[PDB]
């Protein structure tokens, strides 16, 4: 079907993408990056990502297959080595498909500025924009705890590993539908308390962040970081959206996992 | 309908539970412990905990109801200043049920003893009989991690508030069906290492420990503590089973972690 | 003898400086802001580090003292119903006086932009101008780790109740000359591996860290964040000059940390 | 001098001992295990341990060096193909000595039954002796928190690297004579408060454990677990006490810690 190839753009990663252009030109597979149908990453995570955001439009249109150039990448399934094996199995259409939850990131501001809303694969974090980072955490509108720190971390499951890993967040299975929320340097005295504990929020829960002081922040999805100024909301949800992966062999999360983290 | 109510044996929840027991024998509410249909547990999250393994073969057939008489418990709807109030929405039948995903526990052994099996509201935790404790961590088949230190966790949902939170677990909302394994000061170097990090793990998913050297383990589910000698494999996996709560008001989840930790 | 009082600005701390002067005018008390041998400061944490740093060039010629109108700040050792107690005390000399160590730290810049040194009484911290923050973290000249993550926190042990604090940090008395280093979301994989751990470091230790590509750094010392260009090396070390309060009655450290964390 | 070889036990351990015994025997070397002046263990940390608590009352006659047959120890300073090159200079005298903070654990009991006192090298730790451990932690007199958790850890500078590590502690350089307290999963609520984070305790400050219930304990010492019963106190202080290595070339700790927790 309709499908192309993104490169991290260093020689190893443009030249196998050429290669795996060439053999496609073998089969019924026609390269097109407006509408394709298959979207192959040739880079590390970094390069997945970006081709997810290309295409973060047409997602329930396209499955998704990473391929690492360097070390393991997580979205990668396949080494290099494997790309022609890789052409010949996507070129007969014998995958079957798998998907992981989505965090959408609501950002509403003031003086009628509208909202703007992302979609995040790793994480939305959220930080200030200079000057101490203070604000209100409501949960279904509950009062949950008012943060003062460094910032929050919202992740999806297949984010667990990333980002939230390193701020202490638990590692979550991505068949599970939920968005995890973790703390970056909390005070904590006799004064100020937060939760400090990660959260694991299901579906169809929302957290709103409300400004407390300064409403200005520096709010990250994925690797893209983007100051927003006179916020009055910052609000996560599991999106409703998913995202779907090409699987042509087993390749299971918590193997991914060992090999990533414990030894490979 | 058929009810009874366990105590926690101080004055004033005795007193309470005598109280009830008078109030509800003012409707058609029949005292019977053998085959209740609605359980109130009188004291802290222990007597709770106790009444639940004291109908544990009976789970599907009955609602539970916590009252605390000392501070809020975590499993308690209710201050002992509105028994009354409960006694009559209880009478009334106005009471919508909600449930908890439990943890189910299986513990092989050689020479043919058998299995043994426990279900856990709170969590089961494994350490040494004495001596190192040293397991390998099987997921689902895949050997995942060898662990050394003191003792592994795995949390229900609600357990996640309990043990697991003291060990850096994450907080779960408990509608995510779910277990959640957490560390005991594992050791970590260049020789020996292991992930670090809580794992959440969805329905069907299955966890086995499995002994190194030592075959003996101090396994505890929910506050009972077990010595189990010659075991060949310790089996974690999220139970078919649930308890049942009555519910007569909202008391959300993250408004009873806000009341619990944050501030009441 | 001489001395200065800074107020953080509100009514009330403006008020109790007015009043303390007028307390000081009935003694040989000479209120003098160039050459102070005592300085009172009057608000919070925030205002007593500034006074540390509009005189850290005379810090062995002053001794400190802070009032705190708002909750106890930790260098604070009075609360303002006793200023008029703290200005007789003062006149009449009748204090001892007590030390605590400061961090000195280096910048190096390339292109012979020479050094630029700093004192900090709570912590020194490095984070990326922005891009991945990658640093060789060198110890006595032996190459320790690759650090990657969002950044690096080295305290003094009256700075271990600060930031350090919230990052993981170890609490140390400050009779301790030492400085503690604490990571900020640090990667660790199969690929990247930082010790995680805090470290403590004695004094005539030095810890330099020097970067790895991007040579840009935000560099905190106190609360002053500043961007510094074309690094080449940053140097911490225990420094030779120390703090010294004014010290009146006990009050000691660890009740200092138990009232400001525990309970008061 | 004197000197005696205390080994693990395998066979590789034992062959070595038997051939250094050998080289000494070429030397004015005397087996002597009543009084040795030099003691080398050949084996891992457990078994320098042992060797340290062998002769814990002859500790400022003795200079210790230790060999690991296995994976790099902690303690040790040479691997086993370097045994004939540490019997030669060992023989020539050619070594400075280092030395090491040591822990003091007192026990104190009712019903007169007198004073127990424990010499550590790595740590003490202290849990229950089966049921809920509750302890009132004094601080140079001062109540400074209530634990309630699993148990608590005092760590000496060579400590922090082992069970320190794993629970969150800082690793000390050991020219810094303290002592670190770590937790062991304490419980924290809107009712249990505790301070969370690793204490660093400088020489002649005293730490004491009170009991709040119950009474028995089980207490460690290095490798060895004791239950001690009816326990009024448990007080940790630096010891005047210190562990001497011969040292015969550069390996500062930095490096140690580099080559045993990054690479090696
Ligand atoms: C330390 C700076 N970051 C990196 O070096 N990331 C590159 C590494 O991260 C791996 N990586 C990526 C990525 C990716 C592409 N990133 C450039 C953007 C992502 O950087 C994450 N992030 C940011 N601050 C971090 C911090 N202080 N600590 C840890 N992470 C941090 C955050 O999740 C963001 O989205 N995604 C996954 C995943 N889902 N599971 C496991 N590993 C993954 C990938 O293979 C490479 O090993
Ligand atoms: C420190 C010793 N334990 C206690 O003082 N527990 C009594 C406290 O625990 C609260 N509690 C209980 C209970 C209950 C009844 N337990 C006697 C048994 C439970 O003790 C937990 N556990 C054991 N080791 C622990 C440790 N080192 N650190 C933290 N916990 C630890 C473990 O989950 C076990 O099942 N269940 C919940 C819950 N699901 N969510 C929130 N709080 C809860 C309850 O209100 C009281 O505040
Ligand atoms: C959360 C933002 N910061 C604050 O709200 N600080 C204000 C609080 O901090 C207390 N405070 C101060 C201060 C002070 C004055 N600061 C404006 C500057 C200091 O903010 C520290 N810092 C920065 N990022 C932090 C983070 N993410 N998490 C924790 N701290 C963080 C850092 O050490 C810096 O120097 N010094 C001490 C001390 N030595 N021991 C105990 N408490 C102390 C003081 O009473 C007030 O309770
Ligand atoms: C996990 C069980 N313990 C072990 O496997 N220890 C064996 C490991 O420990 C290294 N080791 C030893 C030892 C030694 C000899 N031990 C049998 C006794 C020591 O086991 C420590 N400990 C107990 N519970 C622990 C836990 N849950 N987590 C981490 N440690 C734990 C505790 O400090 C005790 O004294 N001393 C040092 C040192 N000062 N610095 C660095 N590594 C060191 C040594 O090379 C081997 O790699």
């Amino acid at each position: 079907m309709k499908y192309m190839i993104t490169s991290k753009g260093d020689e190893k990663s443009d030249l196998l993408r050429l290669n795996m252009i060439a053999g496609f030109g073998e089969y019924d597979m026609e390269y097109d990056d407006v509408e394709p149908e298959i979207v192959i990453s040739i880079g590390g995570d970094g390069t997945f990502l970006s081709a997810f955001h290309q295409y973060e439009e047409r997602l329930d249109e396209i499955a998704f297959i990473g391929i690492h150039t360097g070390h393991l990448g997580f979205y990668a399934d396949w080494r290099p080595a494997e790309a022609d094996k890789l052409v010949k199995l996507l070129a007969k259409g014998e995958y079957q498909k798998v998907s992981y939850p989505l965090l959408k990131t609501t950002v509403k501001y003031g003086i009628g500025k509208k909202e703007a809303t992302y979609l995040a694969l790793n994480e939305s974090t959220v930080k200030s924009s200079g000057g101490p980072f203070v604000v209100d955490v409501v949960i279904n509108d509950i009062h949950f705890e008012r943060f003062r720190g460094d910032g929050l971390c919202m992740s999806t499951p297949s984010g667990t590993t990333a980002y939230n890993k390193s701020l202490g967040g638990a590692l979550m299975h991505p068949s599970i539908e939920a968005m995890q929320l973790t703390e970056m340097a909390s005070i904590n005295n006799r004064v100020y308390r937060t939760i400090g504990s990660p959260l694991v929020f299901p579906k169809h829960h929302v957290v709103s962040l409300q400004p407390v002081n300064d409403k200005d922040f520096q709010i990250s999805v994925d690797h893209l970081s983007i100051l927003h100024r006179d916020v009055q909301e910052i609000r996560y949800e599991v999106s409703a959206k998913k995202i779907h992966f090409a699987r042509f062999r087993s390749f299971p999360f918590w193997r991914r996992v060992h090999d990533s983290f414990i030894e490979d």
